[PDB]
């Protein structure tokens, strides 16, 4: 066991190993200076993760997650621990990563650069979703760069719904991966126009910008809405007809356009798969076929159980105590 030191800040005293140094203040974060691996690290400490069955259920999901997560374009776990000598001292669970500097609200943008940050977006998003994860919010602020703009997914904020899937913000009851193709398809539009394609101000009003750029729905995927009440809103829309993208990327490379074309489409079976884009000509300079990795299976099961506050608690003291660092 490493030698521990305590100090106050946030209002809570925070108890970490000496390795981490010069804890400030970015549950809560403080960036540090790691000296056994000479990293800048973010040092979270999860805040009442064992307070009831909800939160213990999402402590060990976070943990369980990050342990999984072995790609250069997704957030990853460096250290977990517990001031905690046994399971039961066992109350706070503080998780490090990589520190970034920025993310991508941060940072016009040329083309190459603006292919590079999609490129690696797209890497880790074929990695997660090989894992059978989708994100779901994937956004500027969940994406996070260095100087050298080498990008990982972030989990959170760090470790707005007009980056939003359209089926996510209509409650749909079944998702595609894709939902996060969408996603990207508003990423890179704002990284090439240097504004939020989607700026909607609530749900009404970010639903009729997208029907504008894409058109009403057509009744190939009318066929496949179940909900009465649904189908019958829909046609009772001004009718619309997609609007050609290149005149609304004035100036953009032709290959992003097309590639736009094929993220942006409502129908979310329709839409470019995260495989499918990294082999799109847009990204002829950085793709590599044999460099492009996927995980290993990734078991979700734990989703489906209804477990007692102690039993997720030992669950996740055990996931502490196996963690073994990259
Ligand atoms: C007018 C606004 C309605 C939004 C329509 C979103 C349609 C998304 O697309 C739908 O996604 C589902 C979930 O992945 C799939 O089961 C459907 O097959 C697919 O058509
Ligand atoms: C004018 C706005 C139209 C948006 C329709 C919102 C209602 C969507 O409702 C959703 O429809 C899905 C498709 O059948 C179902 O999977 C979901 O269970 C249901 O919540």
């Amino acid at each position: 066991r490493p030698t521990f030191y305590r100090q106050e800040l946030n209002k809570t005293i925070w108890e970490v190993p000496e390795r981490y140094q010069n804890l400030s203040p970015v549950g809560s974060v403080c960036a540090a200076f790691d000296t056994k691996t000479g990293l800048r690290v973010a040092v979270k400490k999860l805040s009442r993760p064992f307070q009831s069955i909800i939160h213990a259920k999402r402590t060990y999901r976070e943990l369980r997650l990050l342990k999984h997560m072995k790609h250069e374009n997704v957030i990853g776990l460096l250290d977990v621990f517990t001031p905690a000598r046994s399971l039961e001292e066992f109350n706070d669970v503080y998780l490090v990563t990589h520190l970034m500097g920025a993310d991508l609200n941060n940072i016009k943008l040329t083309d190459d650069h603006v292919q590079f940050l999609i490129y690696q977006i797209l890497r880790g998003l074929k990695y997660i979703h090989s894992a059978d994860i989708i994100h779901r919010d994937l956004k500027p602020s969940n994406l996070a760069v260095n100087e050298d703009c080498e990008l990982k997914i972030l989990d959170f904020g760090l470790a707005t719904r007009w980056y939003r899937a359209p089926e996510i913000a209509a409650n749909w009851m079944h998702y595609n991966q894709t939902v996060d193709i969408w996603s990207v398809g508003c990423i890179m539009a704002e990284l090439l126009t240097g504004r939020t394609l989607f700026p909607g101000t609530d749900a009404a009003d970010q639903l009729k910008l997208i029907l504008r750029l894409v058109g009403t729905p057509g009744a190939e995927l009318l066929k496949k809405i179940s909900s009465e009440s649904a189908r019958n809103a829909i046609q009772s829309l001004t009718q619309m007809p997609k609007m050609n993208f290149a005149n609304v990327f004035i100036g953009a490379n032709p290959l992003a356009v097309d590639l736009l074309e094929k993220m942006l489409v409502l129908d979310s079976d329709k839409r470019i798969t995260a495989a499918q884009a990294l082999a799109h000509a847009y990204f002829a300079q950085y793709h590599d076929p044999d460099d492009e990795p996927v995980a290993d299976p990734y078991d979700q099961s734990f989703e489906s159980r209804d477990l007692l506050i102690d039993e997720w608690k030992s669950l996740t003291y055990d996931e502490v105590i196996s963690f073994v660092p990259p």
